[PDB]
């Protein structure tokens, strides 16, 4: 009733989350990494797609920051601004968030919401042995750049969706997996503790969050989009020019980005094939801070 | 360019958060408590105020959840989505976040942004012995009820700056404190370790808040309003029902709610001088499961 300058989230029934929940045992020698997310419902392609998909990939791409870290999750918090009640909506929500934490093995420890346009804020926290940690600032000259799978399925999904680029039906449901319920990378970002040098997980594309690990290791690299790995859609597709800009910087892939000695190309291709992955080694970090792109014709733009 | 169904948030160069910040290192032998929160702003009352007043009471309000478990507040994570680019706004937030950081020795470990209507999410972590922890959850038959300062003058305030209640200038540059700069009860809340029983942060009065604790609880309570804290402001007043409607379920007091056996009374009373705050018993808790509300003659209401 009285109008205050802010509205504050409050514990959710359907979220179910006990007060008692709010304490954690941090294993005894580890560090904990931490990372916090807000999403906000984009009013230009408004969210009205099964609410299902909405938590399940709200978490996942947390859960995909902290496999760029090399962390373990273990608990995450949420809190969400809902734009009317509507149990069906929240419930649905609910449902998928559960699903993905289960999956990950994650407890949620925090569970408020309250009203206002659409905003979903997640906070992960995860484990690491001290000095263990991948971070993006820690790039080296000479580092093999891999990507742990294939780039622009996403994107593709989206853009066909849109009505921007012609899919057949059975080409949408093939990249449309990739968009839904990107896969976060929990195991590799482990199992390359050890091994890489620098990673960071691909939300914005290559050009993007590669272009991060670029400027906060203040290296360059030279790529090329031929050894990018590649869906049998994409690559089917990939002579386009709007194919190509969507494998380089299409949102959205939840693939890992990472870096590492030349001396451990061996033992990474192994990991991959243990997980069933489709990796590759794509380019090198360079000492001059330029990002050149070789084409199909292996023609560099900078 | 592209749209997505959700903009989610970056690093923001104002916030200034290195990405080695994520990892933190727990106390051996401590557990953590972990609090998320999320506020959006009321259209029908728009914080069009100081932003430097809404970065330092923001990190406040999320303080005094760490003080109603007893716990040491250690880092932070905020994440906000900014209704327009405005960097005055943003920097004079920042300023103010800080500020409050500062004076509680929170390390912010995460900032990032985006766009949209303004939402800010505070996540806050902090350190408690095993066991030591307070919750809402386990009040006790004949606890004394402990408020630990002053009710209602974050509403008096409130009210009268909406021309709902006449104060003077000298009545509400004196209210107008308890508003905009609540102050956490940090310490105090370590002192209550061993002895309370339970307890809550008053953030939506202190019917909302003792109610949460009676319904968390199971159990009722019988409290004499003659016994709350009062301010010189609120005291004089105190007669008018509209002022005794604030003293009892006004928002945005941030005091403690708190509640402990009648052994340790002389021990609490002393910490709270000791401390420089006006804390009182108001009340008892009961077997009975009513909250019963005895008004200035002492004539009982459910
Ligand atoms: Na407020
Ligand atoms: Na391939
Ligand atoms: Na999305
Ligand atoms: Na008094």
């Amino acid at each position: 009733l009285i109008q205050r300058y802010f509205r504050r989230a409050h514990p959710s029934a359907v979220l179910g989350v006990g007060d008692d929940a709010a304490l954690i045992q941090p294993s005894p020698g580890m560090e904990l990494a931490v990372s916090a997310d807000m999403l906000v419902a984009n009013t230009h392609f408004y969210p009205n797609i099964d609410p299902w998909l909405i938590g399940w990939k709200s978490l996942a791409v947390n859960i995909s920051d902290m496999a760029a870290m090399g962390a373990q999750p273990r608990w995450a918090t949420l809190t969400i601004a809902l734009p009317e009640a509507d149990e069906d909506w929240i419930s649905k929500f609910a449902a998928g968030f559960f699903a993905c934490a289960a999956q990950f093995d994650i407890a949620l420890i925090g569970g408020d919401t309250t009203r206002g346009p659409l905003t979903i804020s997640v906070q992960i926290m995860g484990e690491t042995p001290p000095g263990a940690s991948l971070l993006r600032s820690t790039a080296r000259a000479d580092d093999d750049i891999w990507v742990s799978g294939p780039l622009g399925d996403a994107a593709l999904a989206l853009a066909a969706i849109q009505g921007r680029y012609p899919l057949s039906d059975t080409e949408l449901a093939a990249c449309g997996k990739a968009l839904h319920q990107p896969q976060p990378r929990v195991v590799l970002g482990q199992a390359l503790r050890g091994l890489a040098h620098s990673a960071l997980d691909i939300s914005d594309g290559l050009l993007a969050d590669l272009g991060h690990i670029l400027e906060h290791s203040q290296v360059g690299a030279e790529v090329w989009l031929k050894a990018i790995p590649k869906s049998e859609v994409v690559s089917a597709h990939s002579q386009e020019v709007a194919i190509q800009k969507m494998i380089l910087s299409g949102g959205d892939d939840y693939e890992l980005c990472f870096t590492a000695s030349t001396q451990h190309r061996q033992q990474i291709a192994d990991i991959g094939r243990q997980l069933s992955l489709d990796m590759a080694v794509i380019g090198r970090i360079t000492d001059t801070q330029q990002l050149v792109i070789h084409g199909l014709d292996d023609a560099p733009l900078t």
